[PDB]
């Protein structure tokens, strides 16, 4: 699998929900941003596909106020650009 290396403010929300490492696969990415999403609650408690992220550092990362997990290729896309890979 491809390895990638999330930048400062992306690695850093990682680490806030035990991520240990500098380097991932991208769906050890996915799957740390789930945890986060989860375990702080930014999830739609009615509609859980729909992620709220103004006022979050996802949302600076991402650049969206919110998202659907649905949009798998924009989810990679938004992703991506907080990334290199190695
Ligand atoms: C509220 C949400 C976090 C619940 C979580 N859904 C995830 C999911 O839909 N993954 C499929 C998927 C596939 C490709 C791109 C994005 C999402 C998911 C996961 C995940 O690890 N699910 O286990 N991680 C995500 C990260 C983002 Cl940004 C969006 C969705 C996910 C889940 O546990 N469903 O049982
Ligand atoms: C070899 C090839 C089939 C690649 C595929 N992996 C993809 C992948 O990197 N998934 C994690 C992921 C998916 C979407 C956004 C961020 C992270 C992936 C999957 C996938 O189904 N992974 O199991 N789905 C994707 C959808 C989009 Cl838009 C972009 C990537 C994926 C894989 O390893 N499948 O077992």
């Amino acid at each position: 699998e491809t390895l990638v290396r999330p930048k400062p403010l992306l690695l850093k929300l990682l680490k806030s929900v035990g991520a240990q490492k500098d380097t991932y696969t991208m769906k050890e990415v996915l799957f740390y941003l789930g945890q986060y999403i989860m375990t702080k609650r930014l999830y739609d408690e009615k509609q859980q596909h729909i992620v709220y992220c103004s006022n979050d550092l996802l949302g600076d990362l991402f650049g969206v106020p919110s998202f659907s997990v649905k949009e798998h290729r924009k989810i990679y896309t938004m992703i991506y650009r907080n990334l290199v890979v190695v």
